[PDB]
């Protein structure tokens, strides 16, 4: 059980300030103890929404009122809710390759879903123009899984597309947006939007811990009114978790945490890439490593993706292949996550990966 | 802001062992710390499901394997999931009066929903037989909101009905089942079921705190296989909350807690009823007070339910009327919850209620 993790679905625990999180929980609990006997406001505790609002206004430039926000026990429960606010007959469009779980959720809900190939600037506007969908689902900070950072130019083009005819919506999934390495960070589509066509979605799974189960989305005014007319919804995110998060943010512990992890992840990513190129004698192609907590590696080998993956598991290496992200040759590509990866495991993990790819 | 609560949607905080809960969280966290960097198993952490299983086998006689269980960030997210496992065209049947939120969820999902009146033994089997639905939704321990305890005889009758033709399902919502006052507790429908037609649903909102957001449901083998074929679902209940709950149960703190609250709620309910009958000079009818954390009171007054409710709010009394639970004269009826009600507020609250009903 000496497993090494190259997983893209994990967070670091070694440097997570668990004692501070617990201290924040105790403080938040004793301050709002009486409210724990009742359910949360359906959109989430107001003070907590206000704290997330100020945060994402500062870091992503997002423009909204806390009343527009809905928390949030996972992006999927929010997405589920979102599809019930949007027109029932809406045609969705997802990036290809992309998030298969969300693709499956949409298809399972009976929705028509188009897939849009990527170019060097991310989600192809030419393909969007051609296929004429209603609702875009896009990951601009770090394309999931390819890692492409959508430049401002393509962001404008998508925004121009949504604004020119009505009933066009853009779901901006800002997953993995906290960490941009040696490029400046870029404002959210939502921030650049002048016509309120963007639904901004965010999560704390990467910046904190995925098991905390706190996510959020920001609704355009008209979709917010559609939400309010339901009236039966209940909040799914834990009240204690909500209150703790607010204290964590407002006390400066979150900013302290992000500052530390930003440096840590950057140094670890650099060490890992140096180790990969040294072990593979530079016979590897690394893509999508300018932001986020994973990148893509292509190998020059006759071994199939499946057999490499099969051998990796026998080597107790947790790793996934690019075919996981197909919605619909001789260079297998894998996703290399490094969030959970222990610094002390870099060389051992990279050596195991070499044996998985080549057989020795 | 001197509010008194007769709410049925609350839990006691004054006697909740918050320090023990926190001690259990710290212990659970340090024991399973490494797992917090990954997402939970989609059905919930296995050890946590096993702990809930043993608990509900002991207290409700429920018969299942942990593999059948799904957690659980609220009954509504589980119900949502359940309707996607059941036949899409299934005709549901709910108790009338009943849980309007769930009625709205089902209707919003495009489902046909019948309503079934109650008799002295609860959900009428004669009405069920007449209307011929597919899926029953029932609250046997303490009918929501009427408080009627479904006797074993009616439970058998419902079970016989589901077993006699295929594609008949019973959703057993065992909300408010922890506390039965001066009657013996009764085994769940699920426990008496010989044909695997029951979906058992439970929550910790009443026995712990509603803001913890942990609920669960137990699926019949065939519905479990239907669940497993989706494959894209993610867990919605917090991992820390899950792990804490397991430690809370397995350390004996839960049993200790339930023992204490059982006595506390029983004594408080008795004091409240004595206060009500004294203040209203016995001109009140109390119904559904043999279990659960609320009962029903009918008043002899010309004031409408709405005007009584309107005056109550001006008196800073949190209270709801029976019409809240209509899915589709001269004796207004209110629901009196007492979970959150402070012992020291009984007389002041009962005096405010008298002024709301009568005007002085
Ligand atoms: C594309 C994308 N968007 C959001 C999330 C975060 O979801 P939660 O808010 O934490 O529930 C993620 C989730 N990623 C883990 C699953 C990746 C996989 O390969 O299945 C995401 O990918
Ligand atoms: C009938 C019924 N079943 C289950 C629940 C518990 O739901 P959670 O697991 O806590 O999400 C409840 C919920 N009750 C509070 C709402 C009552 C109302 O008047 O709206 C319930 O009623």
């Amino acid at each position: 059980s000496d497993w090494i993790s190259f997983s893209h679905m994990s967070s670091d625990t070694d440097h997570f300030p668990i004692k501070s999180w617990f201290r924040c929980e105790q403080k938040a609990a004793s301050r709002s103890y009486a409210t724990l006997g009742d359910m949360s406001h359906p959109q989430g505790i107001y003070e907590v929404r206000a704290a997330i609002t100020r945060l994402i206004s500062l870091t992503r430039g997002v423009k909204c009122r806390p009343e527009q926000m809905i928390i949030g026990a996972g992006t999927q429960v929010l997405m589920q809710l979102l599809t019930e606010l949007l027109p029932k007959e809406a045609v969705y469009a997802m990036e290809e390759p992309g998030y298969r779980r969300m693709y499956q959720l949409l298809k399972n809900a009976g929705k028509q879903v188009k897939t849009i190939m990527l170019d060097e600037k991310g989600m192809s506007i030419a393909e969007i123009t051609r296929q004429q969908p209603d609702v875009l689902v896009t990951t601009p900070s770090h394309q999931f899984p390819s890692g492409t950072i959508m430049p401002v130019s393509r962001r404008i083009q998508l925004l121009n597309w949504a604004a020119e005819e009505p009933a066009r919506y853009i779901i901006e999934d800002d997953y993995d947006s906290e960490f941009t390495y040696d490029v400046e960070s870029i404002p959210a589509l939502q921030s650049l939007d002048r016509f309120q066509n963007v639904i901004y979605m965010g999560t704390f799974s990467k910046s904190l811990l995925p098991g905390l189960r706190i996510s959020y989305m920001v609704l355009p005014p008209e979709l917010l009114r559609a939400y309010k007319q339901r009236g039966y919804d209940l909040q799914t995110c834990s009240s204690l978790t909500q209150l703790t998060l607010q204290e964590f943010i407002e006390s400066g512990e979150y900013q302290k945490h992000i500052k530390k992890m930003k440096q840590h992840y950057k140094e670890k990513r650099e060490r890992l890439i140096t180790a990969l190129e040294a072990e593979f004698s530079g016979e590897v192609t690394v893509k999508g490593a300018n932001a986020g907590l994973h990148f893509v590696t292509e190998f020059d080998t006759r071994r199939t993706e499946q057999d490499i993956l099969s051998h990796a598991a026998g080597l107790q290496l947790e790793i996934f292949g690019m075919s996981r992200f197909n919605l619909k040759t001789g260079r297998p590509t894998l996703i290399i996550g490094f969030a959970r990866l222990k610094e002390e495991d870099i060389q051992e993990g990279v050596q195991r990966l070499f044996k998985a790819v080549y057989g020795h």
